[PDB]
C-alpha cells in the first residue's frame, strides 16, 4: 500500500524564487480562512454521545481483564488521540493496560479473550510494542491496545500540556491531522509516510520556531516542572495553570497559523540541514547528532524522550519528495483559502 510510488523518483524540489512566494494572506482570504476554519474544527470536535462510549469500552476491557486475571491490579488507560484533546468520532481508541503482571505483556493471550468474549477483528501483534487490535461491534469503535508502553502514556501527557498551553493548538492541531488523514499521509506502518505523533511534533516544533513562540520547550523548562506520582521529576514542564497563556505574545490568528504552517514546510524549512527537535525548542542539525549517516534522514524529526530516535525514519527519499508535493500542494491552495481543496481525499489508483 505504497502511498508515494516510486515513479516520482528522489530529485529534491527546486528552490522557488522567495519573491514568488506569497508572503502573507490577504485581509479577505484570512476572514474566509478563519471562519471556514473554525465550521470545520466544530464538526472535527467529538460528541458526548461518543465519548462516553469510548470510557464504557474502558470500563468493559478493564473488567474483563480483571475477572480473567484477578489479584494483578490491572489498569486501562486512554492514549494518543483519545487522551491528548486531539481526538474525532471517527478516531480509533488506543488503549494502554498496565499491571505489574508481567505475563499480560504476551498480548494474543488477551487476543483470545476478547474473541471469546464477542470482539470482531481480533488480531495480535507479538513487533515494536506488541498489540492487539479489535472492533466492538456494541460500542461501534475500533480499538488498539498495548500493555505497559509507559512512554506512550507519558509523551501522550506532554502532547496535552502543550495543547492546553494555548488555545490556537487544539483546533490547529486537528485541522491539520483532518488534513494528512485525507490527503492518507498519516500511515508510517504500511503507507511509507509519517505517523500521527510525527506529525504532532512537527506542528509543536513550527509553533515554538515562531517569532513571538506560540509554544515554550517543556522539556528546557526546568524550574516549571512537576513531581510525578512516582517521586520523580517530570521530564518536561507540566505546570499547566502556571505554563497557560506562554503564546499570547503572538498575535496571529488560526488562519495565519495554519498558511505559514505549510509556507514553513512547503519552502521555508531546509531539510537538508536541520532537525526539528520539540525537546529544545531549536533547530538542530543533523550533523551535530551524526544524523547524516541515518538511512531515511531527508527528514530528521527528533523524539523528546528518546532524542537517538528519528520519528521521520519511516519515509525514504521517494516517499519524502511526495510528502513534499503535498505541503507544497498544501501550501498553494492555502494562500489562497482554498480549504475544502487542501483536504480532498486523496484515493488509491486501481
Ligand atoms: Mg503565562
Amino acid at each position: 500500500r505504497r502511498r508515494m510510488p516510486y515513479s516520482l523518483g528522489t530529485d529534491k524540489l527546486e528552490k522557488v524564487d522567495p519573491d514568488k512566494i506569497k508572503s502573507k494572506l490577504s485581509e479577505d482570504v484570512e476572514r474566509k480562512l478563519e471562519t471556514d476554519m473554525r465550521e470545520l474544527y466544530d464538526r472535527l470536535l467529538p460528541t458526548e454521545a461518543i465519548e462516553v462510549n469510548r470510557r464504557e469500552l474502558v470500563s468493559k476491557l478493564e473488567r474483563l481483564f480483571n475477572t480473567e486475571w484477578p489479584g494483578h491490579d490491572i489498569r486501562v488507560h486512554l492514549f494518543g488521540s483519545s487522551g491528548n484533546l486531539l481526538c474525532s468520532d471517527d478516531s480509533d481508541v488506543d488503549i494502554c493496560i498496565t499491571t505489574p503482571w508481567r505475563e499480560l505483556e504476551s498480548v494474543c493471550m488477551i487476543a483470545e479473550l476478547l474473541d471469546r468474549h464477542g470482539m470482531e477483528k481480533v488480531v495480535c501483534v507479538s513487533a515494536k510494542v506488541p498489540i492487539v487490535k479489535i472492533w466492538d461491534p456494541e460500542l461501534k469503535l475500533a480499538c488498539d491496545m498495548n500493555v505497559n508502553n509507559t512512554l506512550a502514556l507519558e509523551n501522550t501527557r506532554m502532547v496535552r500540556t502543550y495543547v492546553s498551553i494555548d488555545d490556537r493548538v487544539r483546533p490547529l492541531a486537528m485541522i491539520i491531522k483532518y488534513w494528512t488523514r485525507r490527503r492518507v499521509v498519516n500511515d508510517a506502518a504500511f503507507g511509507g509516510t509519517l505517523s500521527s505523533y510525527t506529525w504532532i511534533c512537527m506542528i509543536i516544533a513550527f509553533l515554538q520556531l515562531r517569532d513571538p513562540p506560540v509554544l515554550p520547550a517543556l522539556h528546557q523548562q526546568h524550574d516549571l516542572k512537576l513531581v510525578k506520582q512516582d517521586g520523580a521529576l517530570s521530564d518536561f514542564a507540566d505546570d499547566i495553570p502556571k505554563l497557560r497563556g506562554f503564546g499570547a505574545k503572538n498575535k496571529d490568528s488560526l488562519a495565519v497559523l495554519l498558511f505559514q504552517f505549510f509556507r514553513f514546510y512547503a519552502h521555508e524549512f531546509d531539510y537538508d540541514k536541520y532537525t526539528l527537535s520539540i525537546r529544545m525548542g531549536t533547530l538542530l542539525t543533523k550533523a551535530e547528532k551524526n544524523w547524516q549517516y541515518l538511512v531515511n534522514n531527508a527528514l530528521c524529526v527528533e523524539e523528546p524522550f528518546n532524542d537517538g530516535r528519528n520519528l521521520g525514519n519511516t519515509a525514504d527519499e521517494t516517499s519524502f519528495r511526495g510528502l513534499h508535493m503535498e505541503l507544497r500542494r498544501a501550501f498553494d491552495l492555502i494562500a489562497e483559502g482554498k480549504l475544502e481543496e487542501c483536504c480532498e481525499q486523496y484515493v488509491f489508483p486501481k
